[PDB]
């Protein structure tokens, strides 16, 4: 998150930190036994870190807990990024308690104009690089589907929208992919791709996860 606030710890009850041997995602807890995440994130070995704040210091309420099964959508374009979902089910389910919450799914999608919470461990220079050991933070608005489009010709499919500042200086970057964008209290995205961080005319691209609650529904209700 460049342009951010630190959360605090464990105000962000959903958010998750991807691990295999590090910290390389983000991603959010919608039940005690699953997870969403961008599938650009995938690969084997993930272990689950979840009620983390500062993901390199022991801090009293983390669960750790070994992916058992990952489903990238069947969709995935690695090459559009269309379609950048993906459910991770964890072997044991999570205890579920104050600072390790389920983030619920959206009925209806999100509109342009509405105000919402990006989070993640990713960079936070824009010109730089620094990672945070502590969760960092950002509220950021939806883009019109036509400022999106016209930050990214040819490139934003139905399965994305836009949030942040056409200014720049404000944005999720890498190390956030997978995580949560989260609006009214509901999960409308996943952080997916964007042109550098932060950059003027260059917003953050999130998956639109109201697309998907239909395939995430059944296939939890089938795994
Ligand atoms: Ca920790």
């Amino acid at each position: 998150i460049v342009g951010g606030y630190t959360c605090g710890a464990n105000t962000v009850p959903y958010q998750v930190s991807l691990n295999s041997g590090y910290h390389f995602c983000g991603g959010s807890l919608i039940n005690s036994q699953w997870v969403v995440s961008a599938a650009h994130c995938y690969k084997s070995g993930i272990q689950v870190r979840l009620g983390e704040d500062n993901i390199n210091v022991v801090e009293g309420n983390e669960q750790f807990i070994s992916a058992s099964k990952s489903i990238v959508h069947p969709s995935y374009n690695s090459n559009t990024l269309n379609n950048d979902i993906m459910l991770i089910k964890l072997k044991s389910a999570a205890s579920l308690n104050s600072r390790v919450a389920s983030i619920s799914l959206p009925t209806s999608c999100a509109s342009a104009g509405t105000q919402c919470l990006i989070s993640g461990w990713g960079n936070t220079k824009s010109s730089g690089t620094s990672y945070p050991d502590v969760l960092k933070c950002l509220k950021a608005p939806i883009l019109s589907d036509s400022s999106c489009k016209s930050a990214y010709p040819g490139q934003i499919t139905s399965n994305m929208f836009c949030a942040g500042y056409l200014e720049g200086g404000k944005d999720s970057c890498q190390g956030d992919s997978g995580g949560p964008v989260v609006c009214s209290g509901k999960l409308q995205g996943i952080v997916s791709w964007g042109s550098g961080c932060a950059q003027k005319n260059k917003p953050g691209v999130y998956t639109k996860v109201c697309n998907y609650v239909s395939w995430i529904k059944q296939t939890i209700a089938s795994n």
